[PDB]
């Protein structure tokens, strides 16, 4: 009929993968799999662009290091992407603040297990002053670091892993890398590889309700376009975010573990100009964290800028956008100018530009926890780069991907 | 303040009209006016795509008669659109039973008096056989006829409102066109237009619910991604169908009038060649209706040929097009072989192809004004199917104008 041995809902790196470490056992040898996903194109939170013409854009995620994320590299060289240097590793024009930033934290550690799991800006405001603590954490240039849920041991893991303002830390050991033609790339390779072990996609189709039904499970996805329909599947694996697990019938997150979840929304925003003007100021390939409202300045080569906020600067920026481009663009501008110390009428404006708003950007865990979840009745598979140590990366993808990949086929074999 | 004095939501042909119309007004001059669209692009049910290397293709609105569409041949030249001769208003196979029905058709004509609110299908019940009435309905290739909640009244009349079966009434004078940059071209040279006169577009934004809150009102919107957003409004026109109205808070239809409405699914598939493989059979520019379920084959010069259902069978085949691509290409050979009346392995596979449902392609009219208005808050609702031109975007082009009017009957008042 309309039906399916197994169904993993979601084409992101995750579920992709999913696909991929099942397809590659016996153990499936003749059962059929079938792929849902909202979204038109597959990649979930990864989509590269190219910038009317010109080159390749990355309007999720852009980077991974070697030394952090192992298997993301492993899965780089096995669909065989090409990786580059990627340049925005630390800074030139530092400012006053933000050459304090290493002498300060390197010695405001000793209360790191003293004080503990206190929430990060009330932390570093106890040694230093509070009116000179929101000067150091916000020349930082993620928002991240100011919330109630993430806390001060929670939030020096934070400075250490991005590429940006690791230099604050024993941690330029990392270096860091791009794909060259854009991590779609990469999806585009697992997808292909598990179109030809025989999946059968269903892009568009957004999933709303879910009963068990004797040895299997009843999905009613909803087309883009109206369509309704049904799915019976044998074997589930629900590889979307935790966000997306709170729009269905199953009881999340009490069903699947004692734990909850959080999210920030990001912002990104490219400009392309016809003449190249940044080049004057020495800025190629380089990175400015500024305290003004765009907050991470990028001059890649010189084919494109952009920038990149989080938290309640990404909902600025969402709000600007809402009431007018022109009114966004004519910002940004003021705001650049501000940044290299010049007057606006001498930053021109662009031919192109595009910008993404993600409104759960990164999810993440409060506080133990496995790489992927069940439900503690209905055996459906819940896998995400939530449930993982690295919440937020795609390395996250990879391992909860693995992991649910055997959890399934246990549920399998035997 | 996300704040406007009007504000038109919904940005198809009519919500873009009744743009057009009150910026053309002086009672506006110097008003505030934001459009909103759930989608990312105008037009509504009028997309126009360019398919493979240099064909135009129009997966809604597609054709207009200057006999039944003057506003729209108007707004054509007003805006320097210029359109082309639409062949499909012959039958060159009229098969033993469409051959036998204009005849068969005429001499009902007044037992509608008689009984004239039946089943279209009840109706030729009587006549003919059941059986005979159901090979004669079928014959003309629109399913919709077959429907119950169609009187046998209006099944004349969109009998002879179509360009393929308009031979069948004594409506076969008409003549028929449609835009060659296709219609897409209309609507972005109103969108400019608005635009130079200062309205201002918010497009990928979808009305979730609106509270009156005295003077005006309070617009709750969902960005496409994610972003919920409050608008504060004096004045609200919804240019959007009944079946979005019916989603919203606002009571619908009863808070507006006595009618309740009804919709279609239409489906329209297209297919390009690698060499136009129909001209030796002589059928560029013909348009076959056949019985099996592509039911009308169109053949579109020597660029491409394409199919177009609606009711049950539109069903089918957005079905069909969710159990795989593969079958779909597949059915659609099979099915082409049999009207061409040959051996399946004469029709090549196709190079590329694309296709559109819409779940309310067509929304009509089942005493009746041009644009509706809340007996309460009084907010203004225009679309097609508020007119004697139901399914129709001349149905669009008039009732945006009464709404329009009827607006600025509220801003002198
Ligand atoms: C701005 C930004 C920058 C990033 N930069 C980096 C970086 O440099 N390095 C790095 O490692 N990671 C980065 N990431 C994160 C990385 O992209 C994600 O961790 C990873 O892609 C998440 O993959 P996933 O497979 O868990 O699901 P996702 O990629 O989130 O995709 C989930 C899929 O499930 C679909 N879906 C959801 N819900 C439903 C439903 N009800 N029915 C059907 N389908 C559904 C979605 O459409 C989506 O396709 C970044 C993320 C963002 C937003
Ligand atoms: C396959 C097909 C073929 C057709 N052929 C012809 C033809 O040949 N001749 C002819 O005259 N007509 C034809 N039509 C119909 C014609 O297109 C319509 O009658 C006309 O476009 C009506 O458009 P409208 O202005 O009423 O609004 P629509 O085009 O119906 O859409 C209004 C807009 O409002 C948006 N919207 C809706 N709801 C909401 C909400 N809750 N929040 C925000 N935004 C929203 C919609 O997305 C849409 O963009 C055809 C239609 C179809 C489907
Ligand atoms: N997209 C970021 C990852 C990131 C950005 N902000 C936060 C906040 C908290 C945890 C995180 F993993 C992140 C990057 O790849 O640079
Ligand atoms: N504008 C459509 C009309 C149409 C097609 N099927 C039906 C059924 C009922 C009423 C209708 F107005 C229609 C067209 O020309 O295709
Ligand atoms: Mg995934
Ligand atoms: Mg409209």
């Amino acid at each position: 009929k309309h039906s399916s041995d197994i169904c993993i809902v979601g084409a992101g790196i995750s579920g992709l993968t999913c696909a991929s470490h099942l397809l590659d056992s016996p153990a499936c040898r003749g059962l059929s799999l079938r792929i849902f996903d909202m979204q038109q194109e597959a990649g979930g939170r990864i989509r590269s662009k190219m910038l009317d013409g010109k080159a390749s854009i990355e309007l999720g995620a852009g980077r991974y290091s070697p030394q952090l994320h192992p298997h993301f590299q492993s899965a780089m060289q096995h669909y065989s992407q090409k990786s580059e240097v990627y340049p925005f590793t630390q800074l030139k024009f530092k400012s006053h603040v933000q050459q304090k930033l290493k002498r300060a934290m390197n010695e405001l550690s000793p209360r790191l297990k003293e004080h503990g799991k206190e929430s990060f800006l009330q932390f570093v405001s106890r040694y230093q002053g509070h009116d000179s603590a929101v000067g150091m954490i916000r020349s930082m240039g993620y928002d991240a670091l100011f919330l109630p849920d993430i806390s001060a041991e929670m939030a020096y893991d934070i400075v250490g892993k991005h590429p940006e303002i690791q230099s604050v830390t024993d941690n330029d050991a990392n270096q860091w890398f791009a794909a060259e033609t854009g991590f779609a790339g990469l999806i585009q390779g697992i997808k292909a590889k598990v179109k030809a072990a025989g999946a059968r996609f269903s892009l568009g189709y957004r999933l709303l309700s879910v009963r068990t039904d004797g040895d299997g499970y009843l999905l009613q996805l909803a087309g883009d376009d109206g369509w309704k329909l049904e799915h019976r599947t044998r074997h589930l694996i629900l590889a979307i975010p935790p966000s997306a697990m709170a729009g269905l019938n199953v009881d999340f997150p009490e069903a699947w573990s004692g734990a909850r979840y959080g999210s920030l929304p990001l912002f990104k925003g490219f400009l392309t100009y016809g003449e190249p003007w940044w080049l004057d100021y020495k800025l190629d390939d380089q990175v400015l964290i500024v305290d003004n409202p765009l907050r991470k300045i990028y001059f890649k080569g010189d084919k494109y800028l952009f920038f990149y906020t989080d938290s309640e600067m990404a909902n600025y920026w969402r709000g600007c956008v809402a009431e007018g481009e022109d009114g966004y663009l004519e910002q940004i501008r003021t705001h650049l100018a501000s940044a290299l110390g010049i007057v606006r009428e001498r930053i021109p404006q662009p031919l192109a530009h595009v910008h993404k708003y993600w409104a759960h950007g990164v999810e993440f865990c409060r506080d133990d926890h496995p790489s992927a979840l069940s439900h503690r009745d209905s055996g459906i598979i819940a896998c995400s780069d939530a449930y993982t140590e690295h919440c937020g990366w795609m390395e996250g993808g990879l391992l909860s991907a693995r992991e649910a990949s055997r959890l399934l086929l246990q549920r399998i074999a035997a």
